């Protein structure tokens, strides 16, 4: 219960204007491998508490922001570090490839 | 090299028509799986060959067959025999997984 679920609406203040890192996951029921990566989540979102805020924008409810980042396959990870993104990730990947992505970049 | 790329067309002669078992693999670039995933199959293609033909279908190219089996997320394996579906599995496997999957069906 510590990864934040984004809005199309709630995308400007949740991330945009929120000061410290976020890694924001685009998905949707529909892609299997989107979902493949949920679990993995739920277990980075607890291991770097503190030092990274974890969150999920289901792209079906919210169709808005994926295009503003001309996301065009998911899932996609978005590291933002304060406002600006920083690094991407795109496609589904183990714990250890993405544990590997936070630490070249946090 | 040894796996089938189909069309919407060519479905009923290549599957439907087809006596033996065929595994179908309906995907599309959205829904980006790990790069480990890709030549999985082209390995299995191999190993299978005698009595199996490994098979693609992009749902992007070709938007008319995957509602015709009920299919809503992807990727997604269809095992066919004799022209019936026998077996599905929604996901990107590991190759071990596919042959369980394949073992316990051929």
């Amino acid at each position: 219960d510590k990864i934040i679920h984004l809005t199309d609406d709630s995308f400007d203040t949740d991330v945009l204007k929120a000061d410290g890192a976020i890694l924001v996951d685009f998905w949707a029921e529909w892609c299997a491998c989107a979902k493949m990566i949920a679990p993995i989540l739920d277990e980075i979102a607890d291991e770097y508490q503190g030092k990274l805020t974890v969150a999920k924008l289901n792209i079906d409810q919210n169709p808005g922001t994926a295009p503003k980042y001309g996301i065009r396959g998911i899932p996609t990870l978005l590291l933002f570090k304060n406002g600006e993104v920083a690094a991407t990730k795109v496609g589904a990947l183990s714990k250890g490839q993405l544990k590997e992505f936070l630490d070249a970049n946090l």
